[PDB]
C-alpha cells in the first residue's frame, strides 16, 4: 500500500500542505470527478490492492505510528505502532476481511470493540470534537499517545481523543481544503484550538454533501444543506459551486448519471 510520511516535528504550513496534498493525491484515483470534485472509489468491487493508503506519522518525541486510511472514505481504519496493529471495529464482514491485508507483518493484531466514528470516539474520549483542541501540538501528542498504547502507556480516552485529532487533521483535511486550511492556519500561528462550528458541520455533513452534489441537478441541490460558519451562524448550501473550494473529496454515493449534455 502507498505510504505518505509526515512529521509534526518542525511542521510548517508547507510541510503539512505537502502532506495533505499527497494523502489527497493517493485518495484521488482520477476515475471519478463530479463537478471538479474527485469522488473516492466505490467500495463495491474495489480490489483489496486498491483499498488502503498508509500515513506514517512521526513526531518530535521521535515516535512513529502508521495510520491506515480507507480509499473509499479517507477514514482511519486503524494504525500500526512498532510490532502491533490496532483496528477500529469493522462496520461489516467485507471491511473485517479487508483490514487483514493491513500490516500483515506485525506480531500483534488487535481489533477494537468500538468503531472509528466521532460519536463513539467522543464518548470514549469523554469530550466532543468541539472541546478537543486541534493543531500541530495536539497531533504531536496524538502520535505519542497512539504509539504508547502499544506499550500500555495510553488510556482509552486519550487514545480516542488522539484518534479524533488524527482523523480531523488527516482524514477531514484531505476531504476538505477548508479543514486543511483551518489546520494550516493553526500551524502557521502555532495555534492549538478546538474546531469551530464550520469545521464541525462540514465533518458532520460530509456524507450528505457528497450525496447532495452527486445527486444534484447540474450542481443544484434538491434540498439545501445547513452548515455553520466559523462564528456559528447558519450557512445554507444550495449548490456544489460554493463547495468547490471547500470539499476536496467525496465519498461515492451514486453512479454519475449519463451525461445530459445540451
Amino acid at each position: 500500500y502507498p505510504i505518505i510520511n509526515f512529521t509534526t516535528a518542525g511542521a510548517t504550513v508547507q510541510s503539512y500542505t505537502n502532506f495533505i496534498r499527497a494523502v489527497r493525491g493517493r485518495l484521488t484515483t482520477g476515475a471519478d470527478v463530479r463537478h471538479e470534485i474527485p469522488v473516492l472509489p466505490n467500495r463495491v468491487g474495489l480490489p483489496i490492492n486498491q483499498r488502503f493508503i498508509l500515513v506514517e506519522l512521526s513526531n518530535h518525541a521521535e515516535l512513529s505510528v502508521t495510520l491506515a486510511l480507507d480509499m473509499t472514505n479517507a477514514a482511519v481504519v486503524g494504525y500500526r505502532a512498532g510490532n502491533s496493529a490496532y483496528f477500529f471495529h469493522p462496520d461489516n464482514q467485507e471491511d473485517a476481511e479487508a483490514i487483514t491485508h493491513l500490516f500483515t507483518d506485525v506480531q500483534n493484531r488487535y481489533t477494537f470493540a468500538f468503531g472509528g466514528n466521532y460519536d463513539r470516539l467522543e464518548q470514549l474520549a469523554g469530550n466532543l470534537r468541539e472541546n478537543i483542541e486541534l493543531g500541530n501540538g495536539p497531533l504531536e501528542e496524538a502520535i505519542s499517545a497512539l504509539y504508547y498504547y502499544s506499550t500500555g502507556g495510553t488510556q482509552l480516552p486519550t487514545l480516542a481523543r488522539s484518534f479524533i485529532i488524527c482523523i480531523q487533521m488527516i482524514s477531514e483535511a484531505a476531504r476538505f481544503q477548508y479543514i486543511e486550511g483551518e489546520m494550516r492556519t493553526r500551524i502557521r500561528y502555532n495555534r492549538r484550538s478546538a474546531p469551530d462550528p464550520s469545521v464541525i458541520t462540514l465533518e458532520n455533513s460530509w456524507g450528505r454533501l457528497s450525496t447532495a452534489i452527486q445527486e444534484s441537478n447540474q450542481g443544484a441541490f434538491a434540498s439545501p444543506i445547513q452548515l455553520q460558519r466559523r462564528n456559528g451562524s447558519k450557512f445554507s448550501v444550495y449548490d456544489v459551486s460554493i463547495l468547490i473550494p471547500i470539499i476536496a473529496l467525496m465519498v461515492y454515493r451514486c453512479a454519475p448519471p449519463p451525461s445530459s449534455q445540451f
